[PDB]
């Protein structure tokens, strides 16, 4: 009988490419059909590059995919419309952005599986230590706390301790970060939901001229290399007073012999002042039937049951990933095992959003100029001024032509 193929998540990013497998497994027992699981690599936007090889070859090979929020879009034309397989109840189910985010053209492309926000990671045990009694609300204060733990931490003799650890790669993931970064200081979301390209303004080039202090200060030189993992790592051995990153660091760092199991809280990122707006850029997984596959039945029941009530409640309890099912933050197992679940609801539904709804298929280019530009802010090549006014310019001409 039929093997539906899946390829999602990647084994080389904490245990969502093992515990995604786990899943399909269970689907083909359950179920009685034969499944196999295809990794991909770490970064998005090498998931990306891979996946648009198969649709390229209209490739049956693989069945169902997961794609990021970013990606609709793109993949639509590559995706089974799911509209027609699911009655207006089942869908009322899930988060109502997060469908329309995956609704181009009308076509469902993809059902909502787990969402994503950034947030601050901080080591409550070090506040402590040092006399904060609250994380920092504001980047200064960051900054201060960050200073003064660093430089006490250092003198105790821990040579490889940092105040901050982030996503500063040159990859999606920067996109993510700096969106945060100019967001959270009123400089506004790069590419505005209307079209206007906002982001040369002094807000926007503050936002960045700050992020550069952090280099090779506060946190690592090599955070201009850092993605999700990486940050995660200096942060898991106890190396990092703060920590900007997902929800799914939490459920790793409270494992059995992880040095900083208890140590450790979650609250909303920083901002500039009182009056700036919380950011969290929105993030997550959808799930795609491929248009080339050949058990298009098939690869929508395995899709429905990864998106069921339970399959989430699993992601959330193990692997402390967001639902997209708003029962689910309701749910007393869930909220038990992650209690910031509850505080942090607002800042998840609120995150703000990267420009893919604006800049559709071309995202995935816009996105390359962003997080090129940011990094050469990092790297001290440019000032946030030069920067932004650049990065305006090259938006302008990829956008050219573009209407949404
Ligand atoms: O790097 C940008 C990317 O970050 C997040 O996805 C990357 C991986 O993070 C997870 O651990 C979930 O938090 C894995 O499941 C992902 O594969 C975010 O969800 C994306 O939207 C974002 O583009």
């Amino acid at each position: 009988g039929p093997v539906i193929r899946v390829a999602g998540d990647s084994t080389a990013v904490g245990e969502g490419g093992r515990w995604m497998k786990e899943m399909v497994e269970a689907w083909g027992k359950k179920t009685g059909t034969r499944v196999e699981y295809i990794d991909s690599p770490a970064d998005t936007n090498d998931r990306l590059a891979l996946y648009q090889q198969y649709w390229a070859a209209r490739s049956p090979d693989v069945d169902v995919y997961m794609i990021d929020v970013i990606w609709p879009g793109i993949v639509a034309p590559h995706a089974l419309d799911l509209k027609p397989y699911l009655t207006e109840a089942e869908l009322k189910e899930f988060f109502p952005r997060i469908v329309q985010n995956n609704t181009i053209r009308g076509k469902l492309t993809s059902l909502p599986f787990f969402t994503d926000a950034g947030i601050l990671y901080y080591r409550k045990d070090l506040l402590e230590k040092y006399g904060y009694t609250s994380p920092p609300r504001t980047w200064n204060e960051l900054e201060q706390m960050a200073e003064r733990v660093m430089e006490g931490e250092r003198r105790a003799g821990n040579r490889d301790f940092w105040g901050f650890v982030f996503q500063g790669k040159p990859y999606e993931g920067l996109t993510c970060d700096a969106l945060e970064w100019i967001y959270s200081h009123g400089g506004g979301r790069i590419v505005e939901p209307d079209g206007t390209i906002s982001v040369n303004n002094g807000r926007a080039a503050l936002a960045l001229n700050r992020a550069h202090g952090w280099v090779g200060r506060i946190a690592p030189q090599g955070v201009t290399s850092y993605a999700e993992e990486e940050a995660r790592n200096v942060w898991q051995q106890g190396n990092s007073l703060f920590m900007r990153n997902w929800p799914y660091a939490y459920a790793l760092g409270q494992a059995e012999g992880s040095p900083i199991r208890g140590k450790f809280g979650v609250t909303v990122l920083p901002k500039a002042s009182a009056d700036a707006p919380n950011a969290a850029t929105l993030g997550g997984a959808q799930l795609m039937v491929s248009a080339y596959s050949r058990y298009p039945k098939e690869a929508v029941d395995l899709v429905k049951y990864l998106a069921s009530y339970e399959v989430q409640k699993d992601n959330a309890v193990r692997l402390s990933r967001l639902p997209t099912r708003p029962a689910l933050y309701t749910d007393r197992d869930v909220l038990a095992r992650n209690p910031w679940f509850r505080d942090l609801l607002p800042v998840f539904q609120n995150a703000v959003s990267r420009p893919s709804d604006v800049a559709g298929a071309r995202y995935n280019q816009v996105s390359e100029a962003i997080w090129t530009e940011v990094h050469s802010v990092l790297t001290g090549r440019k000032k946030g001024e030069q920067a932004v006014r650049d990065l305006e310019a090259r938006i302008r001409r990829i956008l050219r032509h573009h209407h949404h």
